[PDB]
């Protein structure tokens, strides 16, 4: 009758109970089991483990030991072929905006990350995994199939780390092993604040009573802000252009800088929390900057839950929002709010909206430049392109304007992230985010698609033909059935994401489900959820009620010109109309006096 509280966390706890505020650590949010959804505790796990030893060992990981009786197939080669395809035409959702993949990346990272292991600064243990591809401990290799393109001009594999798990972080023994998850389940905008005390408050401009976030000093945007360099030097974003030498940026969240996409939507969130604390300086001059900071971040943590509930997942889950995410009745202190470790997975499904290109926009939304259309995959880690060219403008305008990449059983994933993604780890453009993803579920221990068929109360097909019926394709189930010899066997992210979408959304049944519960959980067990009852008043919910993404970009970017609705495929300029004509965020609510 095994223990039941190990772990590695983030010490000094000591709770509140009163404070009308969140803590940075997600600690203190359930009054009950305070550390339920805090930041660096084991993921959840909605089914048991499934490793080759039981306990730790990936499947894969020993070649004589099958899953089922078969043998896996490589990851790469589930990656060749099933998911990808030369044809980018014709690729584009016609009716989803190039925001619709973005947004979801936040909301994302604003709910997990699953590190990798951590015992190599000063090591001969990252070539010893990069050079001789020799899988060991916690190098496991994506050894590359016979005929692949990059065995004759990149090597024999490519480097995958296991992810970190709990107690330790040094070769583990006893229970099942458990991946920890770097960040606070609650959406509460912990991308752009930082998980731990020790971030959120480096992230602060304590210079002053303002209660701002820290702003860059070195470039300006048009007297608008950028966030802050970073110090560490190593620089991935450095690396991919050593003539302009410009740092990533810093933030709450460490892959901020994955994306001159993703950079971008968090410059963004940072000049809102500055915007909304000068605002309410201005209105409130008595208050003093730890009040500035807290209800300005409080405001920023209920509009992501705004958008994301009102405006993004209704169009995922399509018409199965309402079977999963009733309407909101109020906190329920016995919803477990912790992210699951599918869900890491599950939520994976946007690697499949990612566009091959990257597009910039002068005002008259025409293309600002002679390249203003590039590649995908020149824009990992890549600040100067923001710094040196142009400002964040030129890129949301591309957002709003641009599609994102629409699913397609024929053509999932873009060479730019299949073949040329750049790692801030190595030093190529030649990495397979699919076999990443592949080679992640097997690290996670996670289980094989008909377990979670039978999870969600959907019909496990066992054989070829039961898949062709499940997935409506003959040559796809096909294809499946050879590489995994059982459906058994089909891993959950690529199991997942195969099945056609639901009724006007943009997943499967099985994603949506697994997509639902996740939500519904995170909402009702969140005491500090924008609408339960206390946490801000009916005056101000009616304020919130307004926000709008429109909104966001009008009052922090030099656009006038915005789609009433974001999310959806906008062509400019009939749908295009003045940020006059879109609500404002009304914070006269927020007023306050003593007597
Ligand atoms: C807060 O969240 C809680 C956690 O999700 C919720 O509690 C769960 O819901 C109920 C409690 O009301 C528990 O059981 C449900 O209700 C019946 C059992 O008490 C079942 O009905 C019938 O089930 C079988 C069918 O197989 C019948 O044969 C049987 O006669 C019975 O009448 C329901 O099917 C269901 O089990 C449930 O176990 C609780 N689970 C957990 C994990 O807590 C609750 O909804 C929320 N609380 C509030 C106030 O809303
Ligand atoms: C570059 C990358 C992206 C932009 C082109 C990108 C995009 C997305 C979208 C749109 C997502 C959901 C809507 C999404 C979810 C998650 N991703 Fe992904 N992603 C890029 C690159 C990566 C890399 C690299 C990883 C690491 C994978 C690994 O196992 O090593 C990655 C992961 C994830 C992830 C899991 C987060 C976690 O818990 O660790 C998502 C939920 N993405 N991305
Ligand atoms: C690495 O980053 C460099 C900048 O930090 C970048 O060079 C810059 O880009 C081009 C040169 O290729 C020039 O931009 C354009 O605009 C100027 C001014 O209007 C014109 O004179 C030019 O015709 C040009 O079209 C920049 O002036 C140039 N700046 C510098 C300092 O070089 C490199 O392209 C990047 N290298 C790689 C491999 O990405
Ligand atoms: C593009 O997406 C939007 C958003 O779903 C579609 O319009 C919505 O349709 C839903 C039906 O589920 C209605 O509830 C709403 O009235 C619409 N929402 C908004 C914000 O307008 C739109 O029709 C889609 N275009 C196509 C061709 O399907
Ligand atoms: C902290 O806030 C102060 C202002 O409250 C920032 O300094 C000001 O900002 C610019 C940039 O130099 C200039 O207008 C003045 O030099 C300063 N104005 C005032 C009123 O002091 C400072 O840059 C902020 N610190 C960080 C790290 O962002
Ligand atoms: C994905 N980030
Ligand atoms: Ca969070």
């Amino acid at each position: 009758s095994w223990e039941v509280g190990c772990g590695a966390p983030v010490p000094l706890v000591k709770c509140d109970e009163n404070s009308p505020y969140r803590t940075i650590t997600g600690d203190c949010n359930n009054r009950r089991s305070p550390a339920l959804g805090a930041a660096n505790r084991a993921l959840a796990r909605w089914l048991p483990a499934e490793y080759e030893d039981g306990l730790a060992l990936p499947f894969g990981w020993t070649q004589r030991k099958t899953r089922n009786g078969f043998r896996v197939p490589l990851a790469r080669e589930v990656s060749n072929k099933i998911v990808g395809y030369l044809d980018e035409e014709g690729v584009l959702d016609q009716n989803r905006s190039l925001l619709f993949m973005q947004w979801g990346q936040i909301v994302d990272h604003d709910l997990d990350f699953a590190p990798e292991t951590e015992l190599g600064s000063n090591e001969h243990s990252k070539t010893q995994c990069e050079e001789y591809c020799i899988q060991g401990d916690n190098c496991f290799p994506i050894m590359f199939p016979k005929n692949d393109p990059k065995l004759k001009t990149q090597g024999k594999c490519m480097p995958f780390f296991r992810a970190g798990f709990v107690c330790p972080t040094p070769p583990y023994q006893s229970l099942a092993r458990e991946q920890i998850n770097a960040v606070t389940s609650f959406l509460d905008a912990s991308l752009v604040y930082g998980s731990e005390p020790s971030l959120a408050s480096r992230l602060r401009n304590l210079s002053s009573p303002l209660g701002l976030m820290a702003v860059n000093q070195e470039a300006w945007d048009h007297g608008l802000a950028y966030l802050p360099f970073n110090n560490k030097k190593p620089s991935p974003c450095e690396f991919i252009n050593t003539t302009a030498r410009v740092p990533c940026f810093l933030a709450g969240d460490f892959r901020a800088s994955e994306q001159i996409l993703l950079a971008t939507a968090h410059t963004l969130l940072l000049r809102e929390h500055n915007r909304l604390a000068r605002e309410l300086k201005k209105l409130n001059p008595h208050w003093n900057g730890e009040k500035l900071y807290q209800e300005a971040r409080k405001i920023l943590g209920a509009f992501i839950q705004i958008i994301t509930f009102r405006d993004y997942l209704p169009i995922v889950l399509g018409s199965e929002m309402q079977k999963w995410i009733p309407p909101y009745q109020g906190y329920n202190n016995s919803v477990d709010p912790r992210i699951s470790n599918v869900f890491t997975f599950a939520f994976r499904f946007g690697h499949m909206e990612v566009p091959s290109t990257v597009s910039r926009l002068d005002e008259n939304y025409q293309p600002w430049g002679p390249e203003a259309e590039l590649p995908l995959h020149t824009l990992f880690f890549n600040t100067w392109r923001i710094i040196k060219d142009g400002g964040i403008d030129p890129l949301t305008r591309g957002l709003l304007a641009k599609k994102s990449k629409l699913m397609n059983q024929d053509k999932m994933v873009t060479s730019e992230l299949r073949n040329k993604l750049f790692q801030p780890t190595h030093k190529i453009h030649g990495f397979d985010l699919a076999a990443i993803n592949l080679q992640r579920c097997r690290d996670h221990g996670m289980p094989g698609y008909n377990s979670w068929r039978g999870f969600c109360g959907l019909s496990q097909p066992k054989t070829l033909k039961g898949l062709q019926t499940v997935l409506k394709n003959k040559i796809l189930a096909k294809k499946l059935m050879d590489l995994y010899k059982t459906p058994d066997n089909i891993d959950i992210w690529i199991g997942g994401n195969a099945e056609p979408m639901v009724e006007r959304g943009r997943v499967g049944p099985l994603l949506a489900c697994l997509l639902g519960r996740q939500f519904q959980q995170i909402r009702d067990g969140d005491r500090f959820w924008w609408e339960n009852p206390g946490v801000f008043t009916e005056k101000q919910r009616d304020s919130l009620q307004k926000f709008s993404f429109s909104r966001l970009i009008c009052d922090n970017t030099h656009i006038t010109k915005v789609p009433l609705h974001a999310f959806q495929a906008n062509n400019y300029p009939h749908d295009f109309v003045d940020c006059s004509t879109v609500d404002k965020l009304d914070l006269s609510p927020w007023a306050s006096r003593e007597n």
